[PDB]
């Protein structure tokens, strides 16, 4: 299983690594199979939504709603399932999914010179920003489940946040 | 102007013309331009949401908000815009958009065989219904726009609001 | 690891079984797992511009009369990647020989895909949309000069009798 | 106003001909040039699995056997839009009689990709790609009922022949 | 009718100028617009596997020093077809010859993505994604032959300036 | 495990051997295995909007003088999915360096897709289509400031010549 195999990054907090389950415009939902790390299907969102970002985790995490800890890649041509990126987180975005802390790292990748200049959460439009609170406010809405957008943190939030994944899952696991 | 030249049905109002501006999958938002008749990007959706249905209008038709009256037609393969498809009206969406009456036709083509027995709302899965409703609710809300959805009619709703159409058409223009 | 070997048949055989997919709907290219290692493997390229109509894949820790896994399609409004898990429910089975080979393959619909939940047996499917797959199953390998005979459809209980069968077989040649 | 009738069939008939393209490679849906509107109609969804092998169109000011425009058959590695023109050069030609109609289609290549800069005569393609064209037209109304007749394949020669005819048999029709 | 002739140069020139794109990002096929007809035709296939960075096309009612309509470059999150037009706001220029021929090219952002509300003058463009526009006028016609000279990028106030002299042009060549 | 090292180099070397494919055609993104890891990952994004013109992947269980495994580059008509295993026939080699090291390419088809079945050497291919692969290696990394040198093709007795001697490389640093 890649979740459990690979290292959180080359160069933590700094650079870690993405391991993409969902590229940018899909609107089926995949994760991973815990028993045998094959990609699977989660669901098919309920509306016709699809992911503004390649979504995936960050190995050898695990956060406080008993998950790996979530990252968000900007990649300009999505990438396949299972595909590892180097990825420097920007910022977070804060919410809460039926009363569980689900926050989510956003990141750029850094083999991509068109986002060598993005370092902070101040450096993304408005409107992405919007799109994406948006997309995470209604994407569950007609399964009746509710989530509460609290807003973005900082690049150096993100950070502090990714070294406590990293922390929990050394505690849980070994 | 297509939206002039061409007559709303071959057999009105049991099969009507669409004349379709927006493919299944598009998150651009095309219009006609009124004056040459050529596409024209009306808007980038603010969220990352794609349109669920091939999307367009009925020719020489004209409703209660001043504009030719909206089809939505079921393709299992998204047609170019501009192209016309024979469509046989199955039923009607109930909407309000900023206080204009903003009815949709829900439609099935005659020349795909998989919708053969599709003639009324019922023979629609729920689930559809449901996404296409929650897709107009919400597409507009960055926008800051509000949208009511009151429900679905029926096949004979529909047609009758078509030929209320045909004729504030006739009246309107000639 | 040989995601054939290592999967159960499903989670609720069978009612609710896994499709490991192998094709997304829409390739002209016919892949298969590579028996020895597991990975994806080119099988050919179809001598026809068909496409396949279906998620097409096999469902793990089965054995069938062809001496291969049990096939299954997937209905899937968007296709997902080859590899990937589905809980499929069988809604019925489509019976067809392939040069004397009794080759049948159950059709499913995902369960996680709330358009199909009220599709739960074979009559539910558009007439159409069988004769499509039944054609394309009828004339994709006629340039290779195969002849394949379709037999008809059998429904629901029919599929399910069978990946019990198949769930059998594949413990007797194996285990 | 109806590209049919206002384009030249060609800038140097009949070695370079207009190809004005109707269905792109891929397509399952069939378009059709409202031939009266001159925009874009959705003629059928083919009701089988199979996708337009070529990019699909007519040669303008033209007029054939069967009481329509001729059909040319263009291939394109990336596919264009619908209502594009393409400069083609003939190549071949593909005899089929569809519902006792003589139905013959122009087989041609760009002649602005340099790619097919040898391809001059139908012996120059392939045969497993005429053997794909051929089936996709012997199979794709099968579930309509309709029967076509594949008779085989003309070189350059007969097909710019058969493209002067259809420029003649225009003119005395309409002009 | 021919859209280049018929539409205006924009609702607001120069601050919102019309694109009418030929061209979408991702295309290898290189389309023009048919000078006597108005309909969309292939130009070339590019020699070479690049594919246009933005979605290009002409302000319509505008002539260049290189005798063509005025090309405009729009960047578009998700592509749009050929023939449609996008309200732009110019924001740069990129300065450039091809084989003696000025052949400069107006970069703009649309008005109707909020994506780019931000997006006003060159500076405001990544410059790893103006070098990808560069690189790519700079070599997709090296296997044709031909060489191009990158002579650099002007700012959305000279781009507004060329495109006043390119609407006057236009009005001395046809009015 | 790591595919590069589990999988035979091929079911009948030199004459046909396994592509593991890393990057379909129509990339931009390159992708690598991690050669440790073995799971997909994505090296860089091309600086320059160009796509890769093959599906190109690598040679299990061979080393080569650059101290990588043996590049190879299919052509398929539709591009298969990363970490497919195509049956590939060796019909060149594209010889080259990167950087001062020996980066030569075996060129290929598939050999169960009938279109490239009488392709059996270099000279079966169209001239502007192995300019077209050299032209992308030759520019790729251009604005990276690295410098490639393209020096030319071979026939496919060189290519399977260096092939044997790649699985002997491997043999001698791991075996
Ligand atoms: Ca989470
Ligand atoms: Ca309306
Ligand atoms: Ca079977
Ligand atoms: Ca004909
Ligand atoms: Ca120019
Ligand atoms: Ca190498």
């Amino acid at each position: 299983n890649p979740f459990h195999e690979l290292e959180p990054g080359p160069e933590v907090p700094e650079v870690v690594y993405a391991l993409i389950e969902i590229p940018k415009g899909s609107r089926n939902k995949y994760e991973l199979d815990k028993k045998t790390g094959l990609l699977k299907l989660d669901r098919v969102l309920y509306s016709p939504f699809f992911y503004p970002v390649d979504y995936g985790i960050i190995p050898q995490t695990w956060y406080d709603d008993g998950d790996p800890f979530d990252i968000m890649v900007i990649m300009r041509e999505p990438v396949y399932p299972l595909t590892i990126i180097e990825a420097r987180p920007i910022g977070i975005m804060k919410m809460e999914d039926s009363g569980d802390k689900d926050w989510k790292v956003l990141a750029v990748p850094v083999e991509d010179p068109y986002f060598n200049d993005w370092k902070d959460i101040s450096d993304v439009p408005k409107a992405f920003l919007d799109e994406i609170a948006h997309f995470f406010q209604r994407y569950k809405e007609l399964q009746g489940k509710t989530t509460k957008i609290e807003g973005w943190g900082n690049a150096e939030e993100a950070k502090r946040e990714i070294l406590r994944a990293i922390e929990m899952y050394k505690e849980k696991f070994g």
